DNA sequence: TGTCGCTAAGTTC
DNA sequence: GAACTTAGC
């Protein structure tokens, strides 16, 4: 009778279905040998409100305390009489539960005995303010019936379920190929100790080209690659994908070139063709429910493709929209709106992967359209057809199979892009330490994450959580820096982790901190037991610390070494945005002065480790929050690991928990401003040899905001100033290096791609402010004046500064690359690029490099020492 | 409908 | 002296 299978993602809806939560997941079946999917419809998740006895009777706040006391007896006639007569309550379960309470609401005792009263979810919702003579304030109104039926039943993120005497559905309510349906919150539980199952990923490219009258987008190629057996506790499987299917549609207006038939016939019979938008969609519509994906995946999926798919259903009314999602319904969700949220419950019951969003949260790139990610992780090219080729893609049949399978290559690139950075179980891995669903995981931000981890560590602890929601305080500091140039070695040290280990060691916690509702709150007694959140940073620390020293293995695959890297990465941003989230003034656990006392001890520290390094007889340089640089004054490698061995142990004599790491060893640094360097790390190999790698942090040739030609010259320079050579050579090779460049400037040698400088939006094109026309967002607005994909924001944009008479101010000269390559009246502006993207630059970096003065630097490029 | 914190150099108007 | 952006912790 008993029901296991494990569960991936749950859909609610507080208004059309009350009190009623799915839970979409795989279940084994011996007759099929195979994991099918499945839908168990929780129901009967009766409300929880807690009401919170008064200490004496009030005379409904009018005549203020009368001293009667009030015990659990009158309470329950109170509620019984007066509120649910009032609110149209008819049946409800009371009963007296003692819990504690630490969060930002006043008069609210730290530990009493609340009257818990449950009723069903169809009656009518209590006030949040309701106040009666009794009592004085009321919990969990609100909390959604995913939130209690996740809590209280306990469950973590994705497991292995046990459900008792399921219930057959008495007609179809999913489109999975098994039902059940638990009448009672009660009848599940979690199993523990269980492999994961496998899952289906289906990756999918849809090809759209803009309709010119109407001035919206029509899809004519749609490809998917689908594997069926995707683990999530194992490496990726290679190959990546085990099947796929390819669907492509006429143009309403063009016709194919006479041989579309024998071009398929010869190619494969795996394609589609489909006559209309319509059929297409329909198709598409019966494949995934078919292969019933649970995890589709593309790139933008949640902003442009995902949106456009439901959009054209919409307008061309393709019957059975509800198959893209789980569930069935006839009302579709309201398109448009902030975010992807429509989209998400548009299909409902099947995580979404956008792989543009995964990327930004591990790695970090100069652009992160699909040519970017596809260079910098796989190391490959990608071909991009023009969005005019397209329409005119149908002329050949040789090059309409060539756009299709340049959306089967694309498709191709998103699977192993998913499959390197390991996005899907790295994924449910974060799931599972936060608690959260894994769909609202894989959609990015760390909000939702570390406020569903508190909320499980606060409930299985006996606390009552706060109702969801209906510069500011001092922070880090950074030493005032001694510029220059070091030829010794200079000692990098380093604190592990030191807010989560400041939390740790001084019980920065919720149910300890005495807050007052700008001051710093005092420091909790010692003698009190480790709280709620330290424990949960301690788990996140030491499982962190544990993917470390697994990566301290020796002879590690470098594959391996990048996912640990990766893994760890996203472990220590977690801690670190679990500390955050103490700040943000939306969150469920608004915290401000916590993270104010957080951020003072940090300082503190900080402070602290300098005075004894200091009162060491050495000399400080430079610190960021957690970090000290000395200079050793010695020149011996031995000497050196020696001494920094030495002031590591001085430092770490005196903290409990909190340790300090030798986070570098620097041959020669050239230290220009705050957050702002370069060095040459050494790495010991062996026998006393040292190999160098240069390293730099914060310079102006890291950033996407300059030229590649200023990034290059930039590179060479820091390259010489680096070095051992004498300093006569170094300005003899630097200053032959700017002339070359000047003259390969001046004669137009340079490439054009080397010209393109990146700024990324933070609005879209329009809500931009107008003032003036900030170079990006004019040169966006271009963009999106064209027919093509549009550039919305969080996005990166490419614009070259030219020349074409308009004698304007240099920054509303901005145009884009192929206006340039196109027009024939445009051309480069070479003394902007010699004056304002290189100068600059080699200015900072030459700055403390003795020999070498702005007006050199100019005079040497070839621009004129008039105006420098 | 949610969108981790603060700090700081650098460009533009 | 304010905005905007992108690095750094
Ligand atoms: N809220 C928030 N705080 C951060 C973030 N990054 C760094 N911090 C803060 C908290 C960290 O304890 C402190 C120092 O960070 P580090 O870069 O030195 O890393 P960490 O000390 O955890 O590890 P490490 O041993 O130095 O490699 O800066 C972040 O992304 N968000
Ligand atoms: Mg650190």
């Amino acid at each position: 009778q008993v029901f296991r299978f494990y569960w991936l993602d749950a859909y609610e809806d507080q208004y059309s279905q009350p009190g009623v939560v799915y839970l979409f997941g795989k279940v084994w079946i011996e007759s099929a040998d195979a994991y099918v999917s499945c839908c168990v419809s929780v129901k009967n998740i009766e409300r929880t409100v807690y009401l919170l006895p008064r200490e004496n009777r009030v005379q409904l706040s009018t005549g203020k305390d009368t001293g009667a006391p009030v015990s659990m007896m009158h309470v329950y006639q109170e509620f019984n009489e007066a509120v649910a007569e009032k609110y149209k309550i008819m049946k409800f379960k009371s009963k007296k539960v003692d819990k504690d309470y630490a969060f930002e609401i006043p008069d609210v005792p730290a530990s009493s005995e609340y009257l818990e009263v449950r009723y069903s979810a169809d009656s009518p919702q209590l006030p949040q303010d309701l106040k009666g003579e009794t009592f004085s304030h009321v919990f969990g109104t609100n909390t959604s019936s995913l939130e209690l039926f996740l809590l209280s039943r306990k469950i973590k993120g994705p497991s292995w379920l046990e459900i008792k005497s399921p219930q057959l559905s008495s007609q179809p309510m999913s489109w999975c190929k098994v039902e059940a349906v638990v009448t009672r919150p009660d009848q599940v539980s979690v199993v523990k100790d269980l492999a994961p199952p496998p899952v289906v990923v289906l990756s999918l490219s849809m090809k759209t080209v803009q309709n010119a009258k109407t001035h919206q987008n029509e899809i004519v190629a749609i490809a998917a690659l689908v594997h069926h057996t995707f683990p999530l506790d194992k490496a990726p499987p290679q190959p990546p994908f085990q099947t796929h299917f390819c669907v492509l549609s006429k143009l309403n207006d063009c016709i194919f070139p006479y041989d579309y038939n024998e071009a398929v016939k010869q190619k494969n019979a795996n394609i589609e063709i489909a006559l209309t938008e319509r059929t297409l969609l329909g198709f598409f519509l019966a494949k995934i429910h078919k292969i019933d994906p649970d995890v589709i995946v593309g790139h933008d999926i949640y902003g442009f493709d995902l949106e456009v798919l439901l959009q054209r259903i919409n307008s061309c009314k393709v019957p059975f929209w509800s198959k893209i999602g789980r569930l069935r319904r006839s009302v579709m969700p309201k398109l448009g709106g902030r975010s992807g949220f429509a989209e998400r419950n548009a299909a409902c019951g099947r995580i979404i992967c956008d792989i543009e969003i995964s990327a930004k949260e591990l790695i970090r790139c100069k652009s992160y359209h699909l040519s970017e990610l596809v260079h910098q992780i796989l190391k490959a090219e990608r071909v991009v057809i023009p969005p005019e080729n397209i329409r005119n893609a149908y002329n050949d049949s040789v090059h309409l199979l060539y756009m299709l399978e340049n959306t089967w290559i694309d498709a191709k690139f998103i699977l192993q892009i998913m499959c390197e950075l390991n996005v899907l179980p790295l994924a449910l891995q974060i799931t599972n330490i936060a608690g959260n669903v894994m769909s609202r995981t894989l959609m990015g931000g760390r909000s939702e994450r570390n406020e569903y981890l508190l909320l499980h560590a606060f409930t299985e602890n006996n606390f009552i959580v706060p109702d969801k929601p209906v510069a500011a305080y001092a922070g880090g500091l950074v030493l005032e820096p001694k510029v220059g140039f070091y030829d010794k070695f200079i000692l990098l040290l380093d604190f592990n982790s030191l807010y989560p280990s400041i939390i740790q060691e001084y019980n920065i916690c919720f149910t300890t901190v005495h807050r007052e509702a700008d001051e710093i709150p005092e420091l909790p007694h010692s003698d009190l037991e480790m709280g709620i959140l330290p424990r949960e940073i301690r788990k996140l620390v030491e499982r962190r610390r544990h993917v470390k020293q697994l990566m301290k293995q020796p002879d590690l695959n470098p594959d391996l070494y990048l996912q640990y890297d990766i893994r760890q990465k996203a472990l220590k941003l977690t801690a670190n945005s679990m500390y955050g989230c103490l700040g943000f003034s939306y969150s469920r656990f608004y915290a401000k002065p916590l993270a104010a006392l957080v951020t003072h001890q940090g300082r503190e520290i900080l402070l602290h480790t300098k005075e004894m390094v200091q009162k060491m007889n050495l000399e400080v340089i430079y610190g960021d929050t957690d970090s000290i640089m000395i200079n050793t004054n010695c020149n011996n490698l031995e000497e050196v690991f020696k001494l920094g061995n030495r002031v590591k142990s001085e430092i770490n004599k005196s903290y409990k928990l909190l340790e300090i790491d030798i986070d570098g060893i620097f041959k020669s640094l050239l230290l220009l401003k705050k957050k702002k360097y370069a060095a040459l790390t050494v790495e010991p190999t062996g026998d006393g040899k040292y190999v160098t790698k240069q390293e730099l942090k914060g310079l102006d040739i890291v950033r996407r905001d300059w030229c590649e030609l200023a990034k290059q010259a930039g590179n060479y320079v820091i390259s010489q100033i680096l070095s051992d050579q004498p300093r006569d050579s170094i300005v003899e090779n630097i200053q032959k290096k700017l002339t070359e460049i000047g003259e390969n400037v001046t004669n137009g040698t340079v490439p054009i791609t080397q010209y393109e400088i990146n700024k990324a939006l933070t609005k879209d094109p329009q809500d931009y402010p107008d003032k003036k026309s900030l170079p990006h967002v004019h040169v966006a607005l271009w963009i999106n004046s064209q027919g093509g994909r549009k550039v919305k924001a969080g996005d990166t944009i490419s614009y070259v500064i030219c020349q074409d008479g308009s004698n304007l101010s240099a920054s509303q000269r901005a145009y884009a690359q192929e206006q340039l390559q196109k027009q024939e009246n445009l051309s480069i502006d070479t003394q902007y690029y010699l004056s304002q993207q290189v100068h600059p630059v080699v200015a900072r970096i030459c700055e403390p490099i003795d020999g070498i003065d702005s007006a050199l630097i100019a005079m040497w490029l070839g621009l004129d020492p008039s105006q420098f």
